[PDB]
C-alpha cells in the first residue's frame, strides 16, 4: 500500500516527463547501471540509456493501466500505455519497471 503508491506516482510522474523529454528527470530516477530494454533489447547504464531516451519517437503517452506486484525488496510494474505518434497513429504499448528497495529503476522493458 505504502509502496505501492509511492511507485504509483513515480509512473505518473513518468508519463509527465516522457511526454516531456525531461530526460534528464527521466535518468534521475533510474539506478546508474539500471538496463533499458527497448523492445527485447537491453541497454545496460546511463549512457545508453540516455541514448535511447533521445532517440525515442516525438510521442505522446497515456497510461490506461496499472499492475503493481510485490517480489519482496523489489516492485514490478507493468503498465498498459497509448502511444500517439507524431502523425496521429495511436498504438498500444506495455512497460515493465522494476523498482529496489529504494524507490529507483533498475530495469525497464518496453515491448511493441
Ligand atoms: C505511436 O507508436 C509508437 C511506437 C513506438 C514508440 N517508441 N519507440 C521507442 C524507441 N524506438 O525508443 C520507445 C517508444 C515508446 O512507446 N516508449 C515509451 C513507452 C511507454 C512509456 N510510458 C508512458 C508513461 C508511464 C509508463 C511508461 O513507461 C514511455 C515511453 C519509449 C521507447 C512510440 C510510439
Amino acid at each position: 500500500s505504502a509502496r505501492i503508491a509511492k511507485a504509483k506516482k513515480l509512473i505518473y510522474k513518468l508519463e509527465k516527463l516522457w511526454n516531456a523529454r525531461d530526460n534528464d528527470g527521466i535518468l534521475k530516477l533510474f539506478k546508474d547501471d539500471a538496463v533499458f530494454n527497448l523492445n527485447g533489447v537491453p541497454y545496460k547504464g546511463k549512457e545508453a540509456i540516455k541514448k535511447v531516451l533521445e532517440s525515442a519517437p516525438k510521442a505522446k503517452y497515456k497510461i490506461t493501466k496499472i499492475d503493481i506486484k510485490i517480489v519482496g525488496n523489489e516492485i514490478i510494474v507493468n503498465v498498459d500505455v497509448l502511444a500517439t505518434g507524431p502523425s496521429g497513429f495511436t498504438l498500444k504499448v506495455k512497460s515493465t519497471i522494476t523498482f529496489d528497495e529504494d524507490m529507483k529503476i533498475t530495469s525497464y522493458e518496453v515491448n511493441l
